[PDB]
């Protein structure tokens, strides 16, 4: 029934998804400014130019967090605000903004869980191959150093990257996220350079820190299950599990890249010397899990790599964009706790998108999202029972926002955002979370 009295309860956002104010106060151009302004890349014609206006309105966001009774806020710092040219001088006005925001959070009793990199690569870097260039790793670590120097007196818990799989594979292989490239080799190169940047940044942060820090990385993980026990389907499940999960988990754990996936990728695989792998494995203080869905895999020998497709299950519920499978959160956590070295663990995202509307009464009756939280929280109790060292949970998202290639059309908030007026209102699932956390 009850979580630890010191458990972290929060909600999560990312800078480009919420801030707006894309040209204000020296901010540079990010890959997502370029990509969202390219016709056809975003489903609904929208951009992050305004989004939730949280650059100006983070006080309102704090108001929501307070009303929900949370004790933490997971948000990202926009590299474009800090180092507008990507490699170059700092923009002190960017640092001061986040300093005030940090102070406002602490004043409110909300612990800042800061993500350094949530996908907003400065475009000048991308002009020099972006994550396809080792140099971008080096300058990422420089950025991480500067931010920690200024804010590490107040912020203890930091994450280097969010969802490197997405940045590499959706940004550089599948083309659906910024910058929009479509080549496997560049995706895999990008994955390496992200991981290297991570590891360089960890070391840089520890040296720059004015106090000891709790440094992590945030990974999306997708528990994968073969649709049958055939050798074809099991192999398909392994390939998909390697493509999403083990590709990142293994090097981080100091186990190198998984050899099965190296063989599979062939000459598309990256150049990975021992020195880089050592740096990638820089010791972490925690690992963040972003959990949404499972993959029930059938072999798909004509599909692109990894040649594994989802077998739909019409007896499971679906949201606006995903299949719901709460058990997968228990499975993936039990696997981390027993099979990998990372500890403690945080759930740094979990949530769902629905076709939310304000009803005649003025509330948002998003029962399926309440049920989603209740079912996943129950699985976290099961994981805790099994000994998994879980220390906190962040709902994705605090508020509806710019959901990447889906635009503002795909609503993940526990709070509803009216994108015309910028008014926010707590959804019924948000009130549920409030009352559940208060009970805890
Ligand atoms: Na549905």
């Amino acid at each position: 029934e009850r979580f630890p009295a010191d458990f972290v309860w929060g909600a999560a956002t990312a800078a480009y998804q919420i801030e707006g104010a894309v040209r204000e106060d020296g901010r540079g151009v990010s890959i997502w400014d370029t990509f969202s302004h390219t016709p056809g890349k975003i489903a609904d014609g929208t951009t992050g130019d305004v989004a939730c206006d949280s650059y100006h309105r983070y006080g309102e966001d704090i108001g929501l967090l307070n009303a929900l009774g949370m004790n933490a806020y997971r948000f990202s710092i926009a590299w474009p605000r800090i180092v507008p040219l990507g490699a170059g001088p700092i923009n002190q006005a960017g640092l001061d903004h986040y300093s005030r925001m940090v102070d406002a959070l602490l004043g409110a009793g909300l612990q800042p869980f800061v993500t350094l990199y949530h996908w907003d690569l400065p475009q000048p870097l991308e002009d020099r191959l972006g994550w396809g260039s080792r140099a971008t790793a080096t300058v990422f670590a420089e950025y991480a150093d500067i931010v920690v120097r200024q804010l590490g007196d107040r912020v203890t818990h930091w994450a280097t990257l969010n969802e490197p799989w997405c940045s590499a594979m959706l940004g550089y292989y599948l083309g659906v996220h910024a910058p929009g490239h479509t080549d496997l080799k560049r995706g895999l190169e990008a994955s390496h350079n992200l991981l290297l940047g991570h590891g360089l940044a960890v070391q840089a942060m520890r040296a720059a820190a004015p106090q000891p820090l709790q440094i992590g990385i945030v990974l999306n993980l997708t528990p994968t299950y073969p649709a049958s026990d055939s050798p074809e389907d099991v192999a398909a499940a392994r390939r998909f599990d390697g493509f999403v999960n083990r590709w990142f988990l293994d090097p981080l754990a100091g186990r190198g890249y998984p050899q099965d996936m190296l063989d599979y990728y062939g000459a598309a695989a990256p150049q990975a010397n021992p020195e880089d792998l050592t740096q990638i494995a820089a010791p972490l203080d925690w690992l963040g899990v972003n959990y949404y869905e499972r993959m029930r895999a059938v072999d798909a020998p004509d599909a692109s790599l990894p040649q594994a497709q989802r077998l739909d299950d019409p007896d499971l519920p679906h949201t606006a964009d995903r299949e719901v499978y709460p058990e997968g959160l228990y499975d993936i956590l039990l696997r981390l706790h027993n099979d990998y070295p990372f500890r403690p663990l945080y759930i740094t995202e979990n949530g769902c998108a629905l076709h939310d509307e304000i009803a005649e009464d003025g509330g948002i009756h998003d029962g399926q999202r309440q049920a989603f939280f209740e079912a996943h929280l129950a699985q976290l109790q099961r994981a805790l029972a099994a000994g998994v060292p879980l220390k906190g949970y962040f709902a994705w998202s605090l508020l509806d926002n710019f959901e990447w290639a889906m635009g503002l059309s795909m609503r993940y908030g526990i709070c509803y955002t009216n994108f015309e007026t910028l008014e926010r209102r707590i959804k019924d699932s948000g009130y549920w979370l409030r009352d559940f956390i208060a009970g805890q």
